């Protein structure tokens, strides 16, 4: 028997699953306690739709406890067992009392009526709600695609929930798609159909953070960011969330204690907001993974907004500040998960008994050409592409990972032809945006969007290049997609591309262990979805 099952992130043991401890380092109990949180939403899910169904309200805080669970549950965010226990008894009071608003509390599926305070009772309840629960082959990997399609959805939907933006349609809908994961009576061609709902939703979640993150901070623009270090004590803020960044900063200000970035956090460097305070220092390391080295040559404290967060070493475990969804038991938690204000004094102390940086790296790289940057440089990048300037349109974006393959992408990217572009967001940037890829009549060969979430003006500036080519299929844009997962929010990335046409996708440096083999098969007949082979030859055939 296995002691849990879980295979939502592409390190999947044998990339089949894990049953034992996952990669990630989550141990069986927290694994069981998450999917218990999951169940009991989804059950949460069904009873607030048809409190609206009924015509009845459902206050917003119930869709930030939606979203919350979701979010925690996402791969390197929560490994506590005590938060998760707490949540999952939260969810089942909620769930308890909108219950009792309705009418009709009929056909309640057993996800919305059971509960449990005891976390020896969650466990049990977990043992046969996990991912096999779903027997056939076809309708599990569509209910899980989908689950994991929404985690990623949900953690967007929260950024901009934070930054005070949210509309009653995503959360209805992704209320509404979970309650539909536990329903029986869905042909296989319905979840299709839901799947790709989802995509579009997806696009949607996007849209509702970019909107959020620029209309609070401004239009991210070409940045230079030092990946050096200064001299002083420092902090090192890493995950996506830029409003606890802004919080951070204010604080810090006058008290000697620099900031740097790490990973994700990269790309609030490019706006203009941020750009006024003197202490905002650099982005220090690469991408998540090589945290355990990258944040004790730090020296100073490490605060986590979001995941990435790996299981921390004892020689920085002291230093290292979770807040929002994030948690790992002995790990210090600043509370506020909506955007709250938020007590950074305590970081800010430890930091001053802490060295200045270590330096690993010296230099700076460039970035910022989020949709409404390079639009502004439309008729220059399409003058390019006319003259055959840049013959070809690279988007390398998503999310990087620990597999020792993934040095594919960067002997890709080394490789590339010198008059192709390439498009990147997400932390999967850091296997190539630390290279010398030089430019193309003053247009850098590579251009970071942002984040992970920035990949939506990647899609946004291609529809534009659509258009002003008058070409009827996006498809047929001089562009290839190499892209790279890691976890779910990568998940909800590619259903957007779905949803929107984009065909040809590339995906690596594996695929889901929860795609089916038919489930693969449509993939790849309707949108002809790939994996890598080696660089060379990859060179060769995507072209
Ligand atoms: S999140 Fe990944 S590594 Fe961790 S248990 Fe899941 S599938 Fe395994």
């Amino acid at each position: 028997s296995n002691a849990m099952f879980c295979y939502q992130c592409q390190e999947t043991v044998g990339n089949k699953g894990c049953t034992q401890v996952g990669v990630c380092g989550k141990k069986p109990e927290t694994a069981a306690l998450q999917d218990a949180l999951i169940y009991v939403t989804k059950g949460l899910g069904q009873i607030a739709t048809r409190l609206r169904a009924e015509g009845k309200a459902v206050d917003h805080r119930i869709d930030r406890l939606v979203t919350g669970n979701l979010f925690a549950t996402i791969t390197n965010a929560n490994f506590d067992d005590d938060i998760l226990a707490e949540r999952v008894r939260m969810t089942c009071a909620a769930k308890k009392e909108l219950a009792a608003s309705l009418t009709d509390k009929s056909g309640l599926s057993d996800a919305a009526l059971w509960e449990a305070s005891e976390k020896s009772a969650m466990l049990a309840k977990a043992g046969t709600v996990g991912v096999m629960a779903t027997t056939d082959d076809d309708v599990r990997s569509l209910r899980w695609l989908i689950t994991f399609g929404l985690k990623g959805m949900a953690a967007y939907a929260k950024h901009a929930d934070v930054l005070g933006k949210h509309e009653n349609s995503l959360d209805a809908f992704m209320q509404e798609a979970l309650a539909k994961t536990l329903d029986d009576s869905l042909s296989v061609a319905d979840l299709v159909a839901l799947t790709l709902e989802t995509g579009k939703f997806g696009v949607s979640a996007m849209a509702l953070l970019d909107a959020a993150n620029t209309g609070t901070y401004g239009h991210p623009e070409i940045t230079k960011v030092n990946i050096g270090v200064g001299s002083n004590p420092g902090i090192l803020i890493s995950g996506h969330d830029l409003r606890d960044l802004e919080m951070l900063l204010k604080q810090t200000e006058g008290t000697g204690v620099d900031v740097y970035t790490h990973s994700e956090m990269l790309p609030a460097h490019y706006y203009p907001a941020f750009k006024k305070y003197a202490h905002f220092k650099g982005n220090y390391g690469n991408a998540w993974w090589k945290q355990k080295e990258e944040f004790e040559s730090f020296n100073g404290p490490v605060l986590l907004t979001t995941n990435c967060l790996v299981p921390p070493k004892d020689s920085y475990k002291d230093r290292v500040y979770t807040t929002g969804i994030v948690g790992f038991t002995g790990c210090k938690h600043i509370p506020g998960e909506i955007g709250e204000h938020k007590d950074f004094s305590a970081i800010i102390a430890h930091a001053k008994t802490c060295p200045a940086p270590t330096e690993i790296e010296s230099g700076e790289i460039i970035g910022g050409f989020a949709h409404n940057q390079v639009l502004a440089l439309a008729d220059k990048v399409i003058d390019a592409v006319k003259s055959g300037a840049i013959k070809k349109f690279v988007v390398m974006a998503g999310c990087d990972g620990r597999a020792k393959s993934r040095s594919y992408y960067t002997d890709f990217a080394e490789g590339l032809p010198k008059d192709t572009v390439i498009l990147t967001a997400g932390c999967a940037k850091y296997r190539y945006n630390k290279l010398n890829l030089g430019d193309i009549g003053g247009i850098p060969r590579v251009l970071d969007a942002g984040q992970c979430n920035d990949s939506y003006s990647l899609a946004v500036i291609a529809l534009k290049l659509k258009e002003v080519f008058g070409l009827e299929d996006v498809n047929d844009l001089p562009i290839v997609y190499n892209i790279a997962w890691y976890e779910q929010k990568a998940v909800i990335v590619l259903l957007a591309l779905l949803s929107l046409g984009v065909k040809n996708i590339h995906l690596g440096p594996t695929l889901p262990a929860f795609l089916s083999p038919n489930v693969a098969k449509v993939l790849v007949e309707q949108f002809n979805i790939g994996g890598i082979t080696s660089p060379q030859d990859d060179l060769k055939a995507f072209f």
